[PDB]
């Protein structure tokens, strides 16, 4: 229950968009944190200034209060102190005055690295083994950004992966079934880490070289507590190579200081994706 009168929201001028400049259009879906989508931004793009850019913005769900508003404002102020990366979705701007809250962050045409997989497998009516290890490289490149910058994403999944029109794996919602993408020492001991971000990361491998596969399939999650603890993991997929399969299941030790860091698997990744 939110304090009942705080001031307007102040501008930070060099972020603003003027809302001559947005048009909102259809909505795309819900994160954590309020809802979000599709719009038309003009002037984004500062080499072509009356193009309109396609544009995410996030705002408030349609039941909101405005508990709901410092949510959504801590995310964009997280975002502006993380700063800008090639594999991130960063902030393109806000419209903070003359009404709604409206946070600009980039548009990915292709959707979410799981979907974008799972619609590229070889049924239905070509994805390669290079493509499977540079996304992998890519989403671990964007996390040894936001680790560099002391941000934890505690979410890390191919479902809050996106890809853009041009390929690019941008991660998403690092500002704030998941247990099966959650570290043990998060899901039992509620602890967060670089390391168990690492933990997930390896889950998300699992993922990518499966294609977008739903991770211990068929697995409910009692069972998943009890077979975590007795030390199991999962099998190699088919797609995956010995190499790749150890640097998940170096992701997946029990104790968080032997799983690698984010700039140790970006190295790992790129002498796999280098010799391919
Ligand atoms: C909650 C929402 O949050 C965001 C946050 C920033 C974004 N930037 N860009 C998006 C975005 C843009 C387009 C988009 N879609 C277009 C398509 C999915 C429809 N297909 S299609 C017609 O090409 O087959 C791809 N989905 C997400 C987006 C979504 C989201 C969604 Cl809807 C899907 N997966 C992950 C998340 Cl976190």
């Amino acid at each position: 229950l939110a304090n009942v009168s705080e001031l307007e929201l102040p501008a930070d001028p060099k972020w603003e968009l003027s809302r001559a400049r947005l048009t909102l259009g259809k909505p795309l879906g819900e994160g954590a944190f309020g809802q979000v989508v599709m719009a038309e931004a003009i002037g984004i793009d500062k080499d072509r200034a009356a193009k309109p850019v396609t544009v995410a913005v996030k705002m408030l769900k349609d039941d909101a209060t405005d508990k709901d508003l410092s949510d959504l404002v801590s995310e964009m102020e997280m975002m502006k102190m993380i700063g800008k990366h090639k594999n991130i979705i960063n902030l393109l701007g806000a419209c903070t005055q003359g009404g709604p809250l409206y946070v600009l962050v980039e548009y990915a045409a292709k959707g979410n690295l799981r979907e974008f997989l799972r619609a590229r497998r070889p049924p239905g009516l070509q994805l390669t083994f290079k493509d499977l290890v540079s996304c992998a490289y890519q989403v671990a490149r964007g996390m040894e950004y936001l680790a560099s910058q002391k941000c934890i994403h505690r979410d890390l999944a191919a479902r809050n992966v996106l890809v853009t029109e041009d390929n690019v794996m941008k991660i998403a919602d690092f500002g704030l079934l998941p247990v099966k993408w959650m570290a043990p020492e998060a899901l039992f001991d509620r602890v967060y880490t670089h390391q168990s971000d690492v933990w997930s990361f390896g889950v998300l491998l699992w993922e990518i070289f499966t294609l977008g596969g739903s991770p211990y399939p068929g697995i409910p999650v009692e069972e998943l507590f009890k077979l975590l603890k007795e030390g199991h993991r999962m099998d190699k997929p088919a797609n995956c190579t010995h190499d790749l399969y150890m640097i998940m299941r170096e992701c997946w030790h029990a104790a968080p200081s032997q799983r690698p860091t984010f700039k140790q698997l970006v190295e790992d990744l790129d002498r796999v994706l280098t010799v391919t």
